[PDB]
Protein backbone atom coordinates (compact mmCIF):
# COMPACT_ATOMS: atom_id res chain seq x y z
CA UNK A 1 0.00 0.00 0.00
CA UNK A 2 1.02 3.64 -0.77
CA UNK A 3 0.24 6.06 1.75
CA UNK A 4 -0.97 9.26 0.95
CA UNK A 5 0.89 12.11 3.40
CA UNK A 6 -2.01 13.14 5.43
CA UNK A 7 -3.48 9.67 5.43
CA UNK A 8 -0.10 8.41 7.12
CA UNK A 9 0.27 11.24 9.62
CA UNK A 10 -3.39 10.84 11.05
CA UNK A 11 -2.38 6.76 11.34
CA UNK A 12 1.08 7.51 13.06
CA UNK A 13 -0.96 9.63 15.35
CA UNK A 14 -3.47 7.24 16.43
CA UNK A 15 -0.59 4.45 16.94
CA UNK A 16 1.15 6.84 19.03
CA UNK A 17 4.01 7.97 17.28
CA UNK A 18 4.02 11.77 18.40
CA UNK A 19 6.65 12.53 20.76
CA UNK A 20 7.91 8.80 20.99
CA UNK A 21 10.69 8.96 22.73
CA UNK A 22 11.05 12.34 22.19
CA UNK A 23 10.63 11.82 18.24
CA UNK A 24 7.80 14.21 16.71
CA UNK A 25 5.45 13.08 13.92
CA UNK A 26 7.08 15.28 11.67
CA UNK A 27 10.21 13.53 11.94
CA UNK A 28 8.76 10.28 11.23
CA UNK A 29 6.94 11.34 8.33
CA UNK A 30 10.08 12.29 6.94
CA UNK A 31 11.58 9.20 7.96
CA UNK A 32 8.73 7.37 5.94
CA UNK A 33 9.21 9.79 2.65
CA UNK A 34 12.78 9.32 2.27
CA UNK A 35 12.91 5.37 2.97
CA UNK A 36 10.13 4.01 1.25
CA UNK A 37 7.62 7.14 -0.36
CA UNK A 38 5.21 6.05 2.09
CA UNK A 39 5.08 1.96 0.45
CA UNK A 40 4.62 -0.47 2.82
CA UNK A 41 5.76 -3.44 0.52
CA UNK A 42 9.12 -1.76 -0.19
CA UNK A 43 12.21 -3.78 -0.03
CA UNK A 44 15.84 -3.40 -0.65
CA UNK A 45 18.39 -6.03 -0.76
CA UNK A 46 21.92 -5.11 0.38
CA UNK A 47 24.23 -6.65 -1.85
CA UNK A 48 27.33 -5.74 0.55
CA UNK A 49 26.55 -7.47 3.42
CA UNK A 50 23.42 -10.09 3.11
CA UNK A 51 20.58 -7.86 4.65
CA UNK A 52 17.58 -6.84 3.61
CA UNK A 53 15.36 -3.86 4.45
CA UNK A 54 11.52 -4.05 4.53
CA UNK A 55 8.78 -1.96 4.77
CA UNK A 56 7.47 1.54 5.10
CA UNK A 57 10.39 2.22 7.62
CA UNK A 58 13.22 0.26 5.41
CA UNK A 59 14.05 -2.13 8.83
CA UNK A 60 17.01 -4.17 8.44
CA UNK A 61 16.86 -8.17 8.61
CA UNK A 62 19.89 -8.07 10.72
CA UNK A 63 18.57 -7.08 13.82
CA UNK A 64 14.98 -6.47 13.83
CA UNK A 65 13.33 -8.69 11.82
CA UNK A 66 14.15 -12.74 11.17
CA UNK A 67 14.05 -13.70 7.38
CA UNK A 68 16.19 -16.72 7.83
CA UNK A 69 18.71 -15.64 5.14
CA UNK A 70 20.60 -13.23 6.91
CA UNK A 71 23.98 -14.11 8.09
CA UNK A 72 24.33 -13.62 11.97
CA UNK A 73 21.43 -12.14 12.56
CA UNK A 74 18.99 -11.20 15.26
CA UNK A 75 15.42 -10.29 15.30
CA UNK A 76 14.62 -8.13 18.38
CA UNK A 77 11.35 -7.34 17.18
CA UNK A 78 10.58 -10.82 17.27
CA UNK A 79 8.97 -10.61 14.27
CA UNK A 80 9.34 -12.59 10.26
CA UNK A 81 9.83 -9.66 8.54
CA UNK A 82 6.63 -10.53 6.28
CA UNK A 83 4.93 -9.14 8.66
CA UNK A 84 6.66 -5.41 8.27
CA UNK A 85 5.17 -6.10 4.28
CA UNK A 86 1.45 -5.69 5.73
CA UNK A 87 -1.25 -3.07 3.98
CA UNK A 88 -2.09 -3.02 8.33
CA UNK A 89 1.12 -1.33 9.32
CA UNK A 90 0.69 -1.71 13.65
CA UNK A 91 3.40 -4.06 13.39
CA UNK A 92 6.06 -2.44 11.59
CA UNK A 93 5.32 0.33 13.91
CA UNK A 94 5.41 -1.46 17.16
CA UNK A 95 9.17 -2.10 15.03
CA UNK A 96 9.87 1.22 14.75
CA UNK A 97 9.08 2.00 18.73
CA UNK A 98 11.64 -1.22 19.56
CA UNK A 99 14.62 0.50 17.07
CA UNK A 100 14.53 4.03 18.40
CA UNK A 101 14.55 2.25 21.59
CA UNK A 102 18.25 1.89 21.32
CA UNK A 103 20.91 4.87 22.27
CA UNK A 104 20.53 5.88 19.05
CA UNK A 105 17.02 6.70 18.80
CA UNK A 106 16.15 7.88 15.15
CA UNK A 107 19.76 7.98 14.19
CA UNK A 108 19.23 4.93 13.83
CA UNK A 109 18.46 5.30 10.38
CA UNK A 110 21.58 7.36 8.13
CA UNK A 111 18.65 8.92 5.76
CA UNK A 112 17.09 10.33 9.02
CA UNK A 113 20.49 12.70 8.99
CA UNK A 114 20.97 13.06 5.94
CA UNK A 115 17.67 14.23 4.90
CA UNK A 116 15.64 15.17 8.08
CA UNK A 117 17.79 15.69 11.08
CA UNK A 118 18.57 19.76 11.80
CA UNK A 119 15.82 20.60 8.86
CA UNK A 120 12.41 22.15 8.80
CA UNK A 121 10.45 19.16 8.20
CA UNK A 122 7.05 20.75 9.57
CA UNK A 123 6.13 20.39 5.56
CA UNK A 124 5.80 16.64 5.86
CA UNK A 125 2.54 16.79 8.52
CA UNK A 126 1.38 19.98 8.14
CA UNK A 127 -2.36 20.36 6.97
CA UNK A 128 -3.32 17.07 8.06
CA UNK A 129 -5.32 17.96 10.82
CA UNK A 130 -3.13 16.28 13.55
Amino acid sequence: KVFERCELARTLKRLGMDGYRGISLANWMCLAKWESGYNTRATNYNAGDRSTDYGIFQINSRYWCNDGKTPGAVNACHLSCSALLQDNIADAVACAKRVVRDPQGIRAWVAWRNRCQNRDVRQYAQGCGV
